[PDB]
């Protein structure tokens, strides 16, 4: 639809989480010194490509949907914003399910921390998160081997 404003939330000094009006509000990005956008939505835009580094992975939100094989390359690329003193938008359509979810398990990965701890921090930062229920339980399931 229309263009609406939008809020981010602050996951870390270098990753943000928002929607794809967020991802489309020029003015925002560059007050929150955005250098890298990562799209988790289907068919979303990347509406200012002369201005930031881009990455388009396509993921539907759909239970069935294997959030958990879409990591790797996900976060590779927030540690390219990272590795380079950059700010990363993670976003997708909304930004409360797939692109969520990719934060979420972004920081088990990263700081091996768990599913509650990394829920509860993305969940405080951005309180309109509400991954689909297939999500959710990928997302309790991630790394158990490694236990």
């Amino acid at each position: 639809g229309s263009h609406m404003a939008s809020q981010v939330g602050v996951i870390k000094p270098w990753l943000l989480l928002g929607s794809q009006d967020a991802a489309h509000d020029l003015d925002t990005l560059k007050k929150n010194k955005v250098t890298h956008i990562l799209n988790v939505a289907y068919g979303v835009e990347n509406a200012f490509l002369s201005d930031f580094t881009y990455k388009s992975i396509s993921i539907l939100d759909l239970p069935e949907t294997n959030i958990l094989s879409y990591f790797p390359e996900c976060f590779e690329f927030i540690e390219e914003a990272k590795r380079k003193d950059g700010v990363v938008l993670v976003h997708a359509n909304a930004g409360v399910s797939r692109a969520a979810a990719i934060v979420i398990g972004f920081l088990m990965n990263s700081e091996q921390t768990s599913f509650t701890s990394a829920f509860s921090l993305v969940k405080n930062a951005r309180p309109s998160i509400c991954p689909n229920s297939g999500f959710m339980e990928q997302l309790r399931t991630y790394q158990e081997g490694k236990e």
